[PDB]
């Protein structure tokens, strides 16, 4: 019944920065699956697709939201198309978390990292991954905020299991 | 793998326009889901609660797409938040079907109805329903376009079995 | 600073259905104009071009909203870009109303009346005019509107002057 | 003819971190005029009150986009509605520029920053002001970009002279 929302990196699977990641988003699937809850992503390739492959193979659930026309991965338990492009789709994306999990990342994976925060969503930066979800990190106001209103905790954590555990931890 | 779009009066499901249209509803949610179809409409009540507990109670999967963060009636297998207004809701909710069906309504099923052919998505009006189900029939160009350039046709079916069976002639 | 928003029929602005319409959309134009009315519209061509044009020509200001990366008549004051489809563009549209003038249209324009209607913008539709402007009113509950909320009313003029009469009385 | 866009911290015009930037804020506004540029803002209050009151003062012409059914500043050649929440109007926002231009700003400017990026907008920061302006600038890959795509360049300046040169410099 919790959701969580994770975003990542897009892109080929099978190549990089996505390939050095598969384990890590695989493990975050199946212990999402395992653990109840109900995942949301930008339904597209890259670490959505394998965080997805995760969380079928442990039989959870995972719904993905999709921008204008995009098939998206096959994973997918629910496959939403929106008709939005990929900005505005990260943000109906983002209305669906309780917690938001980053992983490696580009231009895309930020604006939704700073979305989630403007939102007031909890982010958990699975550090070490690289791209923004590790670039964000150096501007921390005070270590945990993204602006001066401190709307809500940026939290860090440098394993899956560290991250799951902050989720339970709320 | 296919799916259709279903969408109706809102409002108290105990009482009218669509406590009258009980029946008709659990019929069609039911018989949605022993055909395998994927339901998708937009997740409040009235008609779109009573669509949806047919399609549970036959084990069938159904999807809301709500307006706004609201909450959805209960029997949704997913509920997706949007942070779009009621009528923006709806065209991402139009994007998601590959047939929607028509039960009532007032203002807002109209402009779904009127919507989906815009977006050349075949629209079935189950007659006999009331509001703009039976009011938009009584304007259409030769009987089966909203407008001149014919974008898709506008079947017509004074039963869920003929409804059914229209969607499974395609 | 009244706002109006105009909307109508799209395409060849030299061709049927619209060009019969030039002299009541160039004039609606200029009138809206000399009476110091802000004007908004789709801003593509057809009915929406004329009344553009007629704003010019009377040296009042004229705004549209595009959809998505569209071009937008020659004769906007200002071209506002959404990067949204048709139908969510005239949402946005519809936004900056106080009134809607109706003339011809085809289900884009049923779309932006029905919608003017379920957000409160009173409307009013240019009779004679032809497309929906005209098939709209033969489903009018007690005549002057277009759902059992009876949201706001339906205003009916056969003139320009008449229009801007409805318009000044609100 | 040439739009730009700028985006800015928000909150009252009269208190920090925004009354610090008035003079700035009112030079930007009053060049663009000067130079015959189309100004374009998240039309609220703070930075941009302040450049829209210099765009006004010089007789140029700033048209505001507003979140929602807002006012926008008494300032406004021409207020926009959208009935779009804070970030997806700044998206529609961002369609409307040749370029933007950044002044101090919390979270919602630094989204505005990043989307400006991923849609290929070259972005001037005016530094020295404080807030995402100046704190994105520590994150540059290669001192112009913000992901490794490369997608567009992210200008640097310190003085409106500056700001304004660049633009011009395309």
């Amino acid at each position: 019944m919790k959701k969580v929302v994770v975003v990542g990196y897009s892109g080929p699977v099978n190549k990089s920065p996505v390939s050095e990641l598969r384990d890590i988003c695989l493990e975050l699937g199946r212990t999402l699956a395992k653990k109840g809850y109900l995942v949301f992503n930008g339904g597209r390739d890259g670490v959505m697709e394998l965080v997805s492959q995760g969380v079928r193979e442990a039989g959870g659930t995972v719904v993905g939201i999709l921008p204008d026309e995009e098939a998206g991965n096959p994973y997918l338990s629910v496959a939403v198309k929106t008709g939005l492009d990929f900005q505005m789709r990260s943000f109906v994306l983002l209305r669906n978390a309780d917690v938001v999990v980053s992983i490696g990342g580009e231009i895309g994976t930020a604006i939704e990292i700073l979305g989630a925060y403007a939102l007031g969503k909890p982010v958990i930066l699975l550090r070490g991954t690289g791209g923004w979800t590790d670039r964000i990190s150096q501007v921390l106001i005070d270590g945990k905020y993204l602006d001066n209103r401190r709307i809500v905790e940026i939290h860090q954590a440098w394993t899956v299991e560290e991250a799951v555990q902050i989720i339970e931890q709320i």
